[PDB]
């Protein structure tokens, strides 16, 4: 039947129908809609500008390029995280400010469905919207799914610390995409007055940053951070960002005479030269050469004065953030496998860890955990000191890193959000998907990213899910879309999910799903005391 054609502010777009067996209404899919002007040439390291209007009908049936990034790490992460049966290879380009739309609405009728805007993870250095197929979630839960892209790495986050390159270009792109959704999603059957932003890892940190940003006012109405938050420190630069900028400029062949000189020089480099620079910097890899206090594993969020006016901690203390319903979740083993072993090349192949090697490694982990050298012994002893079994010590070390990067920051964010009067919900996800890499030990459960397969309905798109895994995905999708509808995940036939209030109820999600109380309470107390120094 006739492919769907939709009028947007800037012109008409042509999509395609895709049926999911068992659902009468095919899903209308629109791939590669631009939400900004391509940030090329002089527009590099500047805020996104509106897309230019087009005559006639734009064909939105091909996946867009992904933003320039390490193609090997980008393809690997896509393969590890995709919910599709086969991973789709993607082109690289600086021309990447696109979004993809999956709408289950019958576009010949009138519809105002809740909108779910996905912000992908990747450390702010890698990733793509097209990795995530919105078909199953859209059809199963009657929501419009929008997957967005945003500038990454040098292109998205290069900052001189001053007005010549403030930084946070990729977060400004996320804001631009949400403004586009406000202005256009009703033409796709979506309700611009019910937009939920959700994301995982750096995407969850981005959601948290948008909750803290005045630029995102009135652009969304619920938020979900999965395994990432603004207090995940490795993603937020405090203090002097000039050394990293100078290192990047020097690696690219640029002089560092002034900030304006550095930025102008970098704007003259080709995409290929800046990718060469990216690869020479060896981001996302644990840096084992030199003082770990000088390690820079990624270019990330800064306090730029436009998107973020103060540090997340200061904004939280001032209660200066958007008090929307907010779901904050973590996985049982955030540092269990994928980040250390696939993304960061951790020296941990051997599977036993003695306490001296653990202390040395935790010092090398400074860019991730920020533990002063004098505090390494106490932190290591707290986690590892209770056993002499060095296999158990390795597992407990992985727990330590997971608590510092994800668990404690997540609970602190949730507590501060709750204390501003906003409806707050928390979860801890514990499941080992059958879609896990064959390289992943069978004992790793609730690894970073494991909930994605449930959220995005992989059991309905990939082969070989058990019946338990199918049930888990339907329940998770319903909770998520109930939250998008109502700011409360609860509903008929679902386990009760208590609000994260003074009792600190949270939902343990897995093969058995049930409410629990006080997530990470002792750990928060320990690490808050330790970091108070
Ligand atoms: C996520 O975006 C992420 C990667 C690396 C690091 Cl250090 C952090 Cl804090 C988050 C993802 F890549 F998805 F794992
Ligand atoms: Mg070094």
């Amino acid at each position: 039947s006739s492919p769907p054609v939709v009028d947007t502010v800037h012109g008409k777009v042509l999509g395609k129908f895709v049926s999911l067996e068992g659902f009468a209404q095919p899903v209308a899919i629109f791939l590669g809609i631009p939400f900004a002007k391509p940030p090329l040439g002089p527009l590099r390291f500047t805020p996104p500008q509106p897309a230019e209007p087009w005559s006639f009908v734009k064909n939105a049936t091909s996946y867009p390029p992904m933003c320039t990034q390490d193609p090997k790490a980008g393809q690997l992460l896509s393969e590890l995280f995709t919910n599709r049966k086969e991973n789709i290879p993607l082109k690289l380009s600086e021309d990447c400010l696109y979004l993809n739309i999956y709408t289950p609405a019958d576009l010949t009728k009138k519809n105002r469905l809740p909108v779910m805007v996905w912000i992908h993870g990747g450390g702010l250095m890698v990733g793509a919207a097209s990795t995530y197929d919105g078909l199953a979630l859209a059809a199963h839960e009657n929501v419009v799914v929008v997957t967005i892209q945003y500038r990454l790495g040098i292109w998205g986050f290069f900052s001189t610390g001053d007005e010549h390159s403030r930084g946070n270009w990729g977060h400004l792109d996320q804001v631009a995409a949400l403004r586009w959704v406000q202005d256009n999603i009703a033409s796709f059957g979506g309700n611009p007055g019910s937009v939920t932003i959700f994301g995982e890892s750096a995407g969850g940190e981005s959601v948290s940053v948008l909750v803290l940003s005045p630029l995102a006012k009135n652009l969304f109405h619920r938020a979900i951070s999965e395994s990432g938050v603004a207090l995940t420190s490795v993603l937020v630069k405090k203090g002097d960002v000039k050394p990293l900028a100078e290192q990047i400029a020097i690696t690219a062949g640029c002089k560092t005479t002034t900030s304006a000189v550095m930025v102008h020089c970098l704007r003259q480099k080709t995409e290929e030269e800046l990718l060469e620079t990216t690869l020479k910097m060896k981001f996302l890899s644990l840096d084992l050469q030199g003082d770990p206090r000088e390690s820079q594993p990624l270019l990330g969020t800064v306090i730029d004065g436009m998107l973020l006016l103060k540090t997340p901690e200061e904004l939280q203390a001032e209660r200066n953030f958007h008090t929307v319903p907010y779901m904050v979740g973590i996985n049982k083993q955030e540092f269990g496998w994928l980040i250390p072993q696939m993304l960061m090349s951790y020296p941990l192949s051997e599977g036993q860890l003695d306490q001296k090697t653990a202390m040395s490694l935790l010092w090398k982990s400074y860019p991730l955990v920020c533990i002063a050298k004098e505090l390494i012994p106490e932190a290591t002893e707290k986690y590892l000191g209770g056993t002499d079994d060095t296999v158990k010590k390795k597992d407990l070390f992985l727990d330590l890193i997971a608590d510092v990067m994800f668990g404690v920051p997540s609970v602190i964010v949730a507590r501060n959000h709750r204390d501003a009067g906003a409806p707050t919900y928390m979860y801890e996800f514990q499941y080992r998907p059958s879609f896990s890499s064959d390289m992943k030990p069978k004992t790793v459960i609730g690894d970073h990213g494991d909930e994605l397969f449930s959220v995005f309905g992989a059991p309905f798109l990939k082969e070989g899910a058990s019946e338990e895994e199918i049930r888990l995905s339907k329940m998770v999708m319903k909770f998520w879309a109930n939250f998008a509808r109502n700011g409360n995940p609860n509903g008929e036939g679902l386990p009760h999910w208590p609000e994260y209030n003074q009792k600190e109820g949270y939902l343990q999600i897995g093969a058995n799903t049930q409410a629990a109380q006080k997530l990470k309470d002792k750990e928060v107390a320990f690490w808050t005391n330790l970091f108070a120094k």
